[PDB]
């Protein structure tokens, strides 16, 4: 039948989709959420064979253990096990596009179980079998008889074993196909795996049994009075006595609880269903759930005869919020939301798309403590505890079904074709009946990437249908379709339009004013984390606060998808697209994350968890003004705690205690402040710190921080005169200074200076020489590879303009001699192939202090692309552990991503001034710099910089970060002016205007000396 | 302007005249001007300017030098943005050119008198023997700042003795939005708290 083939077939006598099931048959422990002695689960040794198509079987595996099988564990990936590669493609296909069909050489993979049952379970009731996750299709053999089949790899598939069971031992044959019909729904931008990647378990369900069950809560006007509405199902035969009792408990405490027979109200003509029964609780001033305070209440559902003996019950967490979208905002218990979130794949370096209730957790914590209030299911139903855990710790979720098409040409070749709504559909509904209870889940999504077909609007429409308490969400086609209720749009700009024909993306601001337009717009993706990203971040943010109907949007993304392998010794290496041999792929494009797979933070999380601050402050005179953002609960665990500093030293500090309510202010004066004892400008530096643990975060946590440049005494003293008087010595081929211990060395061929001496030691491995190129960044690069090559990208710009093959043109090299010092006069010209790209022309002025100052003035033709930097660099012959600086800080940070910085002293050991980025390019700089100490070095000006082991030349001739080697010395990069990084997307131009070096004439100057 | 240093420094092929300057008020320094003044021997004078602005002090209506000619010229030819009167942020319809008027169309009668006349993107400015090179801002006329500040009507103004010159490495936007509220937008602010400039000044 090849019922894998075929997208008429998704499934073969599977069980109909529910809430999360347990079939307590003791109240109490469901009332806890305690383990249940009918819900076991069948995780753990299993035994596996591969082959390399399913008709390679051989039928002796359905009755008798292969012995050629290993033993393996379960749930996993079998590419993580090396059974075959994981393959890293974005848009293309993994298989030929030829629906439905799918390649002969189809990976198959066959698990085994010998399990036992006890005679309790097949004596009475049903015994069914549940599988979470299977990539992508799979048969069921029980005890060597077939059950059924599956598709849809995001959720639970669930057969009825009573009648293949017998008491004690008993063996599962699963065979799982890799390819199947139902891969080209699955075409997600993410590696490519294979298995039984998710729980396996067994549940015993009584004959007479709760089959499904809705909960729901609707409020009056303010939301003191709500109802509690549970809809109960039951299978098996009606009786009289039968019964369903729903109580409501908040604790300990029991709230509510109601009990009827069965027997629904009227429905139509031919009456109502005798197999249901609705309960209505009422709940006075109730607790409501937020992702502020995630409130959360136990519903318990217990089906009984009337005489008072229970057959069994199931429950769920309540969490009473009511969603809607009104007058063009998305209200939550009627406040308009600000969703501050993330994208987040099942992503795990080891397991591969295996999740577990350890790595969640990490994953939330590390989200709220971030400041993150809400995440994107990015592309499909998650594993079922991801749900609960956002429930209990509070956020935001965008259920997304399993739908992405984006391989298809065009785009909504299958989703607007009838023949393909049936397994659209399913993936919609399953989705649905399985997750309709849990409050975390705000906003339903259609899927991902599969243009805008009819079923899309079908399926929109059966949603609103069964369950109109939450809005329906679709970005394909244009992200404002009639398939849905919020503007989504995916790397819209902020200000600046994206005209593309037919599927254009304006400018979010504009957007929301086109013409007839009402709806609020969130982003279901923005800001795209690639590399060294998010540059325009706060861009974003200041538009969603100005703007009511712009409520946000989903960070692209939370982790990379970068993958562990080990090299010849053992030691383990990120390793992406392609490195497993795996082709076609997307290389690097499968790591856009916040945080590198094992969770270490990227430095752009700083810089979201500032812009996504939930305290907003304003400062006049010695005014602090205080604004909540929060809209339910009150600053109950938070204290402001300000510092005021002169040039990094402590001045002064205090702290008082914050008692905003939402959305409301609380003005806070400052003390009398105390005149600086010297010249210089005083930093203000405010701070929310939550004094006591909370189940997200430690006692201590710093929430929110701002500064404020105070009062600015400039120097007007001009220092001591100086003793000594510098020596010039000419030569043929040098300018020589002499000054005491110091010795600086001007080669008068390339009119750099080639060496510095401090006593006996050489100060420099290679000549310090401008600058005016960078290791190219993710964004710098875009779609262009030596194969395809994007004229577009920044990256072919500066190699087609002759940016990295510059070589300098000596133009003048004059020394002077003042009457207390020497001064250096030097003036280069960059060419390429007779254009004139850039002119530097600088002063170097050394004095008895002992002091270079270097003055820099650089021209550059307004016709070249405008460079990455303007600045100097070198090859230091020292390699010192602490690197200290007084500016911006203390984590990386570029001109359009510096927000989150604070300007201070930091001391950092030299490689925490490296972000190792899995695919190297320039790194680690560090903005509004004016003082900056390496070993016996010190600079001083206004400058950014970056410092480390690693040459510019090597980090952009380098793939991966394993491979990357300390060269000898350090490299020290300080530039007066540095482009912006951009990351709005990284397949197309985004560093903003203001960010780029487009001036034509720049100036800078340095002070070089010891420390 | 409280001097900080004036030195004099004999090069090769020229002089070399460093100065520093601190505007104070109040014991409050406003701004530092740090400048040398560089003589060949070609007789080409040219003067380099780097300012320091206090954070905390109101950002100011521009940055540059002025000065009162004893020459009296009839035309003003420049190689920058014109014919007509342009400031930072309205100087999108000037257009770069060389321009040559008269005199007088260099000053803009606005019945209450104000700064006026400016030109903007000016690489070139030439009057009587006098020419000035660089990338700066400038107005000239017979009106001293002092006299423009000084004088409610237009019809009040006299023509002082020499020209008036004002060279700007920048200046602030003029606004517009509204007549009685601060309406300069940001980015036309001179807050970049420390601004550089340098200027060619030669005969004929
Ligand atoms: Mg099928
Ligand atoms: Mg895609
Ligand atoms: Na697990
Ligand atoms: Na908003
Ligand atoms: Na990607
Ligand atoms: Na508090
Ligand atoms: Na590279
Ligand atoms: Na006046």
């Amino acid at each position: 039948r090849r019922d894998w083939e075929n997208p008429g077939v998704t499934q073969l006598n599977r069980l109909a989709a529910h809430p999360p099931f347990a079939s307590w048959r003791n109240s109490e422990e469901a009332r806890t959420d305690r383990p249940s002695q009918q819900l076991r689960s069948l995780n753990g040794e299993w035994r596996f064979a591969w082959f390399p198509a399913p008709e390679a079987v051989p039928e002796s595996w359905l009755e008798c253990d292969l012995p050629e099988a290993d033993t393996v564990v379960v749930p996993s990936n079998w590419q993580m096990h090396g059974y075959d590669a994981p393959i890293y493609t974005n848009v293309t296909y993994p298989i030929t596009v030829n629906p439905p069909f799918v390649p002969t050489e189809n990976p198959t993979g066959c698990y085994s179980l010998t399990f036992n049952v006890d005679e309790s379970w097949l004596q009475e009731g049903q015994t069914r079998i549940i599988f979470d996750g299977v990539n992508s299709a799979f048969h069921l053999w029980c005890n060597g008889r077939w059950v059924g089949y599956g598709q849809d790899s995001r959720l639970p598939s669930e057969f009825d074993l009573s009648a293949f069971l017998r008491a004690g031992e008993n063996r599962l044959a699963v065979m799982v196909l890799r390819w199947s019909d139902g891969s080209y729904l699955e075409d997600q931008d993410m590696w490519r795996m294979s298995g039984i990647f998710r729980d396996v378990s067994l549940l015993h369900k009584p004959t007479t049994q709760i089959s499904d069950f809705h909960v729901a809560t609707r409020f009056n006007d303010d939301f003191s009075r709500a109802v509690l509405e549970a809809e109960v199902q039951m299978c098996g035969e009606l009786r009289d006595y039968l019964r369903v009792t729903v109580s409501l408990w908040q604790g300990e405490t029991q709230v509510a609880s109601g009990t009827a027979p069965f027997g629904g109200e009227i429905i139509d003509e031919r009456g109502g269903y005798a197999d249901r029964v609705t309960l209505r609780l009422n709940v006075e001033n109730p607790k409501l759930w937020s992702a502020e305070i995630p409130n959360l209440y136990r519903a318990v559902v217990e089906l009984h005869t009337a005489d008072g003996t229970l057959i069994e019950a199931e429950a769920c967490d309540v969490g009473f919020r009511e969603v809607r979208i009104e007058n063009g905002l998305l209200l939550l218990n009627g406040k308009p939301l600000l969703i501050r979130g993330v994208n987040r794949h099942e992503h795990h370096p080891l397991h591969g798309q295996v999740m577990d209730e350890q790595t969640m957790v990490q994953d939330i914590l590390l989200m709220k403590q971030n400041n993150f209030n809400a995440v994107r299911c990015s592309h499909y139903p998650n594993h079922p505890l991801w749900y609960t855990l956002c429930d209990r710790y509070g956020l935001y979720v965008v259920d997304e079904a399993n739908i992405e098409t984006h391989g298809m040409v065009p785009m909504n070749r299958l989703t607007d074709d009838p023949r393909w709504l049936p397994a659209m559909s399913e993936r919609v509904t399953r989705m649905v009946q399985r997750d309709r209870n849990h409050p975390s889940v705000i906003i339903w999504s259609l899927g991902n990437e599969s243009g805008h077909g009819a079923n899309h609007d079908a399926l929109y429409r059966w949603i609103k249908s069964v369950d109109p308490s939450r809005p329906v969400q679709y970005e394909g086609g244009g992200a404002d379709t009639t398939a849905t209720d919020i503007i989504c749009p995916m790397y819209a700009r902020v200000d600046e339009d994206q005209p593309f024909p037919a599927v254009p993306k304006w400018s979010i601001k504009k957007w929301l004013s086109l013409p007839g337009e009402t709806r609020p717009l969130i982003l279901c993706e923005y800001a795209h984390a690639m590399g060294n990203s998010l540059g325009g971040f706060a861009k974003y943010w200041q538009a969603f606060r100005q703007y009511p109907r712009l409520q946000g949007g989903f960070v692209w993304d939370w982790v990379d998808q970068s993958l562990i392998k080990y090299d010849e010794n053992g030691n383990p290496w990120s390793a992406y697209g392609g490195d497993f041999g795996d082709t076609p792929n997307d290389a690097q494009f499968c790591m856009n994350g916040l945080v590198f797979a094992d969770r270490t933070p990227h430095p752009a999380l700083t810089e979201a968890k500032h812009q996504q601050q939930f305290f907003q402050f304003r400062l006049s005179g010695q005014t602090i003004e205080v604004t909540s953002e929060y809209l339910f609960r009150h600053s109950d665990n938070e204290l402001l705690h300000w510092m005021v500093a002169l040039d990094g030293k402590p001045l002064a500090s205090g702290e008082v205690p914050l008692d905003v309510a939402p959305q409301g202010k609380q003005l806070i004066e400052l003390p009398e402040l105390p005149q600086p004892e010297s010249a210089g400008q005083l930093w203000l530096t405010v701070r929310v710190v939550q004094p006591n643990a909370t189940a997200w975060s430690e006692a201590g946590h710093i929430s929110a921080w701002q500064q404020w440049r105070l009062a600015e005494n400039l120097s007007v003293t001009l220092p001591a005169a100086s003793h000594a008087i510098p020596h010039l010595t000419t030569s043929e081929m040098d300018f020589c200074i002499e000054l005491g211990n110091k010795r600086w060395q001007f080669n008068r061929q390339s009119g750099f200076l080639s060496q510095m001496w401090i006593g006996d030691k050489k100060q420099l491995l290679t000549p310090l020489r401008d600058q005016f190129t960078r290791a190219p960044l993710d964004n710098d690069i875009g779609v262009s590879e030596a194969t395809r090559i994007d004229p577009n990208a920044w990256v072919e710009r500066w190699k087609a303009a002759g940016h990295y093959q510059a070589e300098a043109a000596l133009l003048q090299c004059t020394a002077d001699t003042l009457a207390d010092a020497v001064l250096i006069t030097t003036a280069h010209a960059w060419q390429h192939q007779g254009k004139t790209l850039f002119i530097s022309r600088k002063t170097y002025r050394i004095d008895g202090s002992g002091q270079m100052a270097i003055t820099v003035d650089v021209e550059v033709a307004s016709d070249t692309p405008h460079p990455a930097r303007i600045g100097l660099n070198c090859q230091l012959a020292q390699v010192a552990e602490r690197v200290n600086w007084l500016g911006l800080g203390p984590q990386e940070n570029y001109p359009d991503r510096l927000t989150a910085a604070c300007f201070d002293r930091w001391d950092l050991p030299l490689s925490d001034m490296y972000t190792p980025y899995v695919f190297p390019s320039e790194n680690g700089l560090r903005c509004g710099t004016r003082e900056l100490n390496y070993g016996p070095h010190q600079w001083r000006g206004d400058f950014q910089f970056n410092i480390s082991r690693y040459s510019q030349q090597q980090l952009m001739e380098t793939s991966h970060r394993h491979l990357l080697h300390a060269e000898e010395g350090t490299w020290l990069n300080i530039d007066g002016f540095h482009m912006g990084i951009g990351g709005d997307d990284s397949w197309s131009p985004s560093v903003s205007a203001e960010f780029q070096l487009s001036a034509g004439r720049y100036h800078y100057q340095l002070v070089w000396c010891q420390k």
